């Protein structure tokens, strides 16, 4: 079997019948990695990263897979070897990132640099200023080592409003529009509670974001929850900004449901596109699972961000509850839409590295990298949603994203490989603690070294307006070269 630099042999065994939902059963010879499973017959190749293995499970073994499909296999050997390899943080053993030796002509850990990005927005400015205040991660341990705040916030101050938020996650700067100076902050839920109680220094913070918009006359907070989950979030000392609280700030609810529903949404849609469809009852079934519905959801919540930015000119607030599933999904897709640098390659890499891996989303607990709890409710597709959203766009935009559709659905399939250092670990603080920038290489490095694979011939860089894609059923599609990938 073919291997990486940096990847051992595990076990060869030989005449393993693999057996295809349709087309039978196969012989070949089973080569079990640190880093893949991979299965010749002499071509047939089967070529599957351990990674994407979800579970093990005697029959006669089926391998549940995360990538929409499964398994099967008629054979210390197999079992406990698959489960050895494929659950190494659950044995005692590391990511195969770790061992992975390959050296790329560029370097995708420089594509991203906090500094230069906000520079590229043009900040900090005479309204905000990059701030220090959690340099080493005792002010919020779940968000990056460098926030963009208002230039006029004492630091004292800061610390009162992260007593007052979920976590310490406090609105900081996502973007700015470049001619209104309208931004996106992002944050999580106020701690108001049964009670209601009032932070002084939040309400004011809150004001002096207001106020770095120096035309607008008020303050939009889009909550990502459905208003019936922030009342029992409030009932739980959660909650959201009162108007009695907030004078020159007005809420509004977008109504996405939690991560448990759409975990379970993509388990239905599993169950119907693997092994095979039905196609006599394909049209309800995919019905059945809403994954379509709860799409829409998102893309609609977007635009309305992107439309109060642009249309409005008016400084938004993006809170959920810890403010790192709905919050980076929505302040992310209404950035895409806004601002067409995100729309390159190396923008998208920049918003994902951003958003999305330096401020927090949950990445090695939503995913389960290298542990075998199978079950764990903790576990959602919240990164593959948003990715399919970002394809729904490239599909109504044909010529308006740079990167092309295997771009994404690489990404997809690195989210679980754990080749690459990239979407490991939970935040920033414990990648630097885990010596991912040193020991792991970037997804980036691949695919920028590579990057006539990854580009949209279509594409225009005039194309560079801002983008309100139509979130209605009808102007939405299943996804099938990722869903239905492996039939």
């Amino acid at each position: 079997a073919p291997l990486f630099p940096g990847e051992s042999i595990k076990a060869i065994v030989k005449d393993v019948m693999y057996i295809c939902p349709f087309m039978g059963a196969v012989s070949g010879t089973l080569t079990v990695t640190d880093f893949k499973l991979y299965f010749k017959n002499v071509h047939f190749i089967l070529d599957v990263p351990l990674g994407v293995i979800s579970r093990v499970e005697k029959i006669g073994i089926e391998i549940v897979c995360k990538d929409m499909r499964n398994l099967r296999l008629a054979y210390l050997g197999i079992f406990e070897n698959l489960n050895k390899h494929a659950f190494p943080l659950s044995n005692g053993q590391a990511l195969f990132a770790f061992s992975y030796k390959e050296k790329f002509p560029i370097n995708g850990w420089k594509v991203y640099d906090p500094v230069s990005e906000y520079k590229r927005q043009g900040l900090p400015n005479e309204s905000w200023k990059i701030s220090k205040i959690n340099s080493n991660y005792e002010f919020c341990d779940t968000y990056p080592a460098i926030i963009v705040v208002p230039t006029s916030v004492k630091d004292d101050d800061l610390s009162k409003v992260a007593a007052f938020r979920a976590k310490g996650r406090v609105p900081v700067l996502s973007w700015i529009h470049p001619e209104s100076q309208a931004t996106i902050t992002r944050c999580s839920q106020p701690l108001v509670g049964p009670n209601d109680k009032r932070c002084k220094e939040d309400e004011k913070y809150l004001q002096t974001i207001m106020d770095a918009n120096a035309q607008s006359h008020k303050l939009i907070i889009f909550d990502a929850r459905q208003n019936s989950v922030a009342d029992t979030n409030k009932t739980k000392g959660g909650g959201y900004e009162s108007e009695s609280a907030y004078p020159n700030a007005e809420l509004v609810f977008l109504e996405i449901h939690n991560i448990h529903v759409m975990r379970e949404s993509l388990r239905k849609l599993k169950e119907i596109v693997y092994p095979s469809i039905d196609e006599a009852r394909w049209l309800s079934n995919v019905d059945g699972t809403h994954w379509l519905e709860y799409i829409r959801m998102l893309l609609a919540g977007a635009v309305r961000i992107a439309d109060k930015i642009e249309s409005g000119k008016t400084s938004v607030v993006v809170h959920s509850s810890d403010g790192w599933d709905r919050t980076a999904q929505l302040t992310s897709l209404a950035m895409l839409m806004l601002d067409s640098y995100y729309r390159t390659i190396k923008g998208f890499e920049t918003l994902v590295e951003k958003e999305w891996i330096s401020f927090g989303h949950r990445f090695a607990l939503r995913v389960g990298h290298g542990n075998d709890n199978h079950a764990d409710a903790d576990r959602s597709p919240i990164f593959l949603q948003f990715v399919d959203c970002v394809w729904q766009m490239t599909r109504q935009f044909p010529s308006a994203f740079e990167f092309n559709e295997l771009f994404l659905i690489t990404i997809l399939d690195h989210l679980y490989s754990c080749l690459f250092g990239t979407f490991l670990c939970n935040c920033e603080q414990q990648r630097f603690k885990e010596d991912v920038y040193t020991k792991t290489i970037s997804l980036w490095s691949y695919i920028n070294s590579q990057l006539d694979e990854f580009s949209n011939p279509f594409f225009v860089n005039y194309e560079n307006h801002v983008l309100y894609p139509v979130a209605s059923l009808s102007h939405l599609e299943l996804w099938v070269n990722y869903y239905v990938r492996w039939n």
